[PDB]
RNA sequence: UUGAUGUCACGGAACCUUUGUUGUCUUCGACAUGGGUA
């Protein structure tokens, strides 16, 4: 794991170093014409996009 | 820019010869997506 930030549970054993961020966006998404099974378990309703 | 007693230049068709041709079914099913977990 990376946190710029120390968790708050976890303030031991974190290193500094350089490095650069990978940064693409959501990219991992699956879209459907019908709800899914996981869609069918979401409790609430579904936010816009 | 002529020369003189002598100019058929209306004396001479830019004329003649070469195929835009050749080759192609308006056809059709498997994905897309990047991590997440530890």
């Amino acid at each position: 794991k990376a946190f710029q930030e120390i968790p708050e549970n976890d303030p031991d054993g974190w290193e500094c170093k350089e490095g650069y961020l990978h940064v693409v966006g959501p990219s991992k998404v699956e879209f459907s014409d019908k709800k899914g099974d996981v869609i069918n378990n979401f409790q609430g309703t579904l936010p816009s996009v």
